[PDB]
């Protein structure tokens, strides 16, 4: 069994593992498990060990996969090595680099998909799958960076009529940045960006959906009339993703209202989208930054 790498998505909660993923990890010779690319992933290690046998599972750190990725590509003996990620390994992680060096280093690579929390979150909002656009990550204050390029990508989605998926950063402890803090720094970035772009700051005025994908279909979908409101809200703790929609289609307002347990008309600033539209047409949002 020549060196073979298995990039396995484990799903984001117990019970969300596919049969082939369970099988793959059981049939591997070694099992590295990384729980740093996903917040609230403490359950991961235990769940894997449970599947493999407590005799092959191995905690893998970021620098191990990023700095010492040359080892995991273990081209020393010849074996089946598995790298397990909560969610899906190709969604919002840089594990494709591991697969690429492996492929180039002769190793056979198998990508076993898993349900990612991002996909489940987008799905829970019930917004049109076809309208989702680019995804950004809102940095925590420990990165020491005001996300100006991030604000711009959101406007780029808006100009294309696409919904933005905004992920929240995670620190050392594996603690997710709170929606309020993530959005606050985003809005500070927006004010800085609009300033240099020569246009009013508009993101604070956009409605948004705060979602936490869950197990057994228990997702939580909360409609926020404006990001301004969310930026100062101390919401319940949770592993969330934020969806900042482009102007909703009539059918979408109905779908989103049902998903968030809200009544139509959904309330939100009724002039912000037309103003974004105007700046889009003026070419304001292309420089770049």
């Amino acid at each position: 069994e020549a060196v073979t790498l298995l990039l396995v998505g484990w799903g984001y909660a117990p019970g969300m593992q596919t049969l082939e993923a369970l099988d793959a990890v059981r049939r591997a010779d070694v099992v590295y498990v990384e729980s740093y690319t996903m917040p609230g992933s403490s359950w991961l290690y235990k769940s894997v060990v449970e599947a493999a046998g407590e005799a092959r599972v191995v905690e893998a750190s970021r620098r191990d996969l990023e700095e010492r990725s040359r080892e995991i590509v273990s081209r020393a003996l010849d074996a089946v090595v598995a790298v397990v990620t909560a969610g899906d390994p190709m969604v919002a992680t840089t594990h494709s680099s591991l697969a690429a060096e492996a492929l180039e280093a002769g190793v056979a690579v198998r990508y076993i998909p898993g349900v990612s929390g991002v996909q489940a979150a987008r799905g829970a909002t019930m917004l049109s799958f076809y309208r989702f656009g680019g995804t950004v990550t809102l940095p925590g204050p420990w990165r020491g960076v005001t996300p100006i390029s991030v604000a711009r990508r959101i406007y780029l989605n808006l100009c294309a009529g696409l919904h933005t998926t905004a992920l929240l950063d995670v620190d050392e402890r594996g603690v997710q940045l709170s929606p309020g803090q993530g959005v606050s720094l985003l809005l500070e970035a927006d004010r800085e960006y609009a300033r240099e772009a020569g246009a009013p700051a508009l993101l604070a005025r956009l409605p948004s959906v705060l979602v936490e994908a869950g197990a057994g279909g228990g997702h939580r979908v909360l409609y926020w009339s404006s990001l301004e409101r969310l930026s100062t809200a101390d919401v319940e703790g949770g592993v969330y993703s934020i969806v900042i929609p482009a102007r909703l289609s009539g059918v979408e307002e109905w779908l989103l209202a049902a998903a968030s347990g809200q009544r139509r008309p959904l309330e939100y600033d009724r002039s912000v989208y037309e103003t974004v539209e105007e700046n889009c047409k003026k070419g304001v949002y292309m420089e770049p930054v």
